[PDB]
C-alpha cells in the first residue's frame, strides 16, 4: 500500500491552495473521499483543488473546535425559532455534523438560508435539517443512536478503508471476471463476486429462506476456493447491496458473526434501515420457533457500523479500479442497479438486482441510462416466454372483487407479502379504493409492515414523484390512513382470528415460511368462507407455493417433532399485477431501451428454464451475446 505516498503529494498542493491562515490540522482520506480538517471556517474554492486533485474533497472545522452535544444541544434550542418546532436533534462525530429535525424546517434552516449559517458557526458542528416524518420509526431511532454513540469505532472504520480505496492510483485492470456464488440458474442467496487483478467486490449476499433446513442450499458457496482465498486474506474491498430483501442481503450479517469481514458495505439510505429491519425480523421469526437463529442483534449491529450509504447517481470510487454508482431499480423502497466503472471504461457492468420497468404506486421504472456499459446482469423472475403478468389493473379490480366476495360471505381475506414490498403497494392500492368509499371493514397489518411503512415516510424522495409531493409537502399521508390498523401482538392477533367480523388481513411474510402470516393461514385455511391471496412469487420449496399449486392437505411439523397436517378448504387465490418483478414483456423491454447497448447480457435470478429461456430470447431478438451461467460459474469479460 502506498496510500501515504499519495497523501504527501496531496499535503503539498493542498498546502499550496490553502489559506495558510486556515490553521489546516489535518489532511487524510476517510471513506471514499478526501477530508481536510481547519480550525477556522472559511467557500468556492473546494470547487477548485476539487477538480486539481481529481478527488471528492470535504473540509471542515477540527473536531476540537466542537462544542459537546449535550451542550451545543442547548444552544439550539435558543438560537432557532420555538415556531420552527424542532422534533428531534442527533449527533454524529465521525463527520462532525448535527442532524436537526423539525416540522417547520423552513424557519430552522433560515429564512434566507441564513439561520443555517447563523448556527453552524455558534457550534461549528456541519447542520443538516430533516423535515419531521409522518411516522416515527424505531429502526431509525435505532441505526440513529448506534452512530453517535459509536463515533469512535466509525472515525476508525473510515480511515482504514479510505487508506485502502487509495492503496494505489487509478489502476487500468488486467483482466476482469464475475462468478456467481449464488443467485444463478435460480432464486436465492443472490451473490456475485466481481474480480479484477487489482480488486474484488461482492455484489450482494443474500440466503435463501426457502432452503433454510438445507444450508448447502440455503447461503452463498463459501467453499469456493476463490472466495475463501479473498475472505481468509483480507482481499475483499466491498460488498454491495441492491436491495433490502432478505435473499440479496440476508446473509450478510453471517459475515461478522464469523469475522470474515470487516470492510465497507455500500448501499442506499433506505436500503440500510429496511436491511436491518429484515435481519432483526428474520432472526426473531427463527427463535419465535425454537430455532438457533444465524446471527445476532450484535452482528446486525456491527453491519449497520460498516455501511457507507449513497444516494442515486452518486459516482464514488470503492478501490483502486473500480468506481461505483446506484441507480434506480423501481423494485422497492430504495433498490439500485449497481454499476461498476472498471479500470479503463471499456469493460463496464451493471447488474440489475431486481427491478421493475414500469411505473408502480410507490416507484418509478428502472434507469435504462447509463454512461458507459459493456456487460448487463440482469434478473429472470418471470423470464419464461408466458411469464406476462395480469395488467395493473385488472388485478386491483380482481383484489377488490375477491375482497367483496369473501367479506359477503361472512369470512377473512389473508394477503400475505413481505414487510418491505408487496405490502406497501398493496395498501396504496386498498387507501386509493377507501379514497372513494370502497373499504368497509378494517385492514389489519401485522408482521413488522406498519415499522417498514414508517421507513417509507422518512424517505420521501425515493418515492415516485406523485407520491413525494403527496407525503412530505402536504399534511396528509396515504400511510397515516386510519383504515390499517397495525396488530399489536399476539393477543389481538388471536382475537382478531376468533372474531366473527369479517377483515382483510396483510401480514408478513409474502411466501409463508414464517412469521404471522403462517398463523393466520393455519387457523384460517380450514374454513371455506375465508380466502388468502397471492400477491406475490412464491419460490420453490415455500409453504406458500404449496398452497398456491392447489395441494388441499399440508403437512407441517410442529412442536415435539409431531406432524399436523392443515385442511386447505379457503379459497386460493393469485393475483400477479402487483409484483415488483418486471414480466416477460418488460424484461425484453428493458433490454430494447437500454442504452448503451451492451455487448453482452448475462440471464439470472430465475428458475433455470426461465433463465435459459429469457437469454435465448434476448439472442434470438437482438442478436446480443447471452448466457444463463450455473452458480461456480466463473465468466472472463474481456
Ligand atoms: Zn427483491
Ligand atoms: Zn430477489
Ligand atoms: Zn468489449
Ligand atoms: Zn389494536
Amino acid at each position: 500500500t502506498q496510500v501515504d505516498q499519495i497523501l504527501r503529494d496531496i499535503r503539498a498542493v493542498v498546502n499550496q491552495m490553502v489559506p495558510k491562515e486556515a490553521k489546516i490540522t489535518e489532511i487524510e482520506f476517510e471513506g471514499p473521499e478526501l477530508v481536510i480538517y481547519v480550525k477556522n471556517p472559511e467557500g468556492e474554492l473546494i470547487k477548485d483543488l476539487a477538480k486539481v486533485l481529481k478527488k471528492r474533497i470535504s473540509v471542515r472545522p477540527d473536531p476540537e473546535v466542537l462544542l459537546p452535544p449535550e451542550e451545543a444541544e442547548k444552544l439550539i434550542f435558543e438560537i432557532v425559532p420555538k415556531e420552527a418546532e424542532i422534533t428531534n436533534i442527533a449527533f454524529d462525530p465521525s463527520v462532525g455534523e448535527v442532524l436537526i429535525e423539525a416540522k417547520k424546517p423552513g424557519l430552522v434552516i433560515g429564512k434566507n438560508g441564513e439561520t443555517l449559517r447563523l448556527i453552524t458557526q455558534k457550534v461549528k458542528w456541519a447542520p443538516k435539517v430533516v423535515r419531521t416524518p409522518p411516522l416515527q420509526s424505531q429502526t431509525i431511532y435505532s441505526i440513529r443512536q448506534i452512530l453517535q454513540t459509536e463515533s469512535k469505532d466509525r472515525r476508525k472504520f473510515l480511515r482504514q478503508v479510505g487508506r485502502n480505496i487509495y492503496r494505489k492510483p487509478e489502476y487500468k485492470s488486467r483482466w476482469i471476471r464475475i462468478t456467481g456464488l449464488g443467485g444463478f440458474r435460480e432464486v436465492g442467496r443472490s451473490a456475485l463476486l466481481v474480480q479484477t487483478d487489482e480488486s474484488f467486490v461482492l455484489v450482494d449476499f443474500g440466503v435463501n429462506v426457502a432452503m433454510l433446513n438445507d444450508p448447502y442450499k440455503a447461503f452463498p458457496h463459501f467453499d469456493a476456493p476463490e472466495f475463501q482465498y479473498v475472505l481468509r486474506e483480507g482481499l475483499l474491498d466491498a460488498i454491495i447491496i441492491t436491495h433490502a430483501h432478505l435473499d440479496h442481503c440476508g446473509m450478510l450479517p453471517y459475515l461478522f458473526r464469523y469475522n470474515l469481514f470487516d470492510g465497507p458495505i455500500y448501499t442506499t439510505p433506505p436500503t440500510r434501515d429496511l436491511m436491518v429491519l429484515l435481519q432483526k425480523d428474520f432472526i426473531e421469526i427463527q427463535q419465535s420457533n425454537g430455532q438457533d437463529p444465524l446471527y445476532r442483534p450484535r452482528d446486525i449491529k456491527e453491519v449497520i457500523k460498516h455501511t457507507i450509504t449513497l444516494d442515486y447517481g452518486e459516482v464514488r470510487d470503492i478501490s483502486p479500479d473500480i468506481r461505483l454508482t446506484l441507480h434506480n431499480a423501481g423494485h422497492i423502497l430504495g433498490s439500485a442497479i449497481v454499476h461498476l466503472h472498471i479500470g479503463n471504461g471499456l469493460h463496464n457492468i451493471a447488474i440489475t438486482g431486481d427491478f421493475k420497468f414500469i411505473p408502480t404506486r410507490l416507484l418509478e421504472p428502472a434507469n435504462a441510462k447509463f454512461p458507459r456499459l459493456e456487460t448487463l446482469v440482469m434478473e429472470s423472475t418471470y423470464g419464461g416466454a408466458n411469464d406476462i403478468q395480469m395488467p395493473r389493473e385488472e388485478a386491483e379490480k380482481r383484489l377488490i372483487e375477491v375482497i367483496h366476495n369473501t367479506i359477503k360471505r361472512g369470512g377473512k381475506v389473508l394477503i400475505p407479502a413481505m414487510a418491505v414490498g408487496r405490502a406497501q403497494e398493496v395498501m396504496m392500492v386498498l387507501e386509493e379504493y377507501a379514497r372513494i368509499g370502497g373499504i368497509e371493514v378494517p385492514i389489519y397489518l401485522d408482521g413488522m409492515i406498519w415499522e417498514a411503512t414508517a421507513i417509507h415516510t422518512a424517505y420521501p424522495e425515493y418515492l415516485s414523484r406523485r407520491l413525494r409531493e403527496q407525503i412530505f409537502k402536504e399534511g396528509y399521508n396515504p400511510f397515516l390512513s386510519e383504515i390499517f390498523h397495525p396488530v399489536a401482538n399476539s393477543r389481538e392477533r388471536q382475537d382478531i382470528i376468533d372474531s366473527n367480523e369479517p377483515a382483510i388481513i396483510i401480514a408478513s411474510s409474502g411466501m409463508l415460511v414464517g412469521g404471522p402470516s403462517v398463523e393466520y393461514f393455519k387457523q384460517l385455511a380450514p374454513d371455506p368462507k375465508n380466502s388468502i391471496i397471492f400477491v406475490s412469487y412464491q419460490a420453490e420449496g415455500t409453504l406458500g407455493r404449496q398452497v398456491q399449486s392447489g395441494i388441499r392437505e399440508i403437512p407441517m411439523v410442529g412442536e415435539e417433532g409431531r406432524t399436523e397436517v392443515i385442511k386447505v378448504n379457503m379459497e386460493v387465490h393469485t393475483i400477479d399485477g402487483f409484483s415488483g418483478h418486471a414480466d416477460r414483456r418488460e424484461l425484453m423491454n428493458y433490454v430494447a431501451k437500454v442504452r448503451p447497448r451492451p455487448e453482452r447480457i448475462i440471464t439470472v435470478h430465475g428458475e433455470p428454464q426461465k433463465c435459459l429461456d429469457l437469454a435465448t430470447s434476448i439472442h434470438r431478438k437482438f442478436g446480443i451475446s447471452t448466457r444463463a451461467p450455473n452458480n461456480l460459474d466463473t465468466i472472463r469479460l474481456r
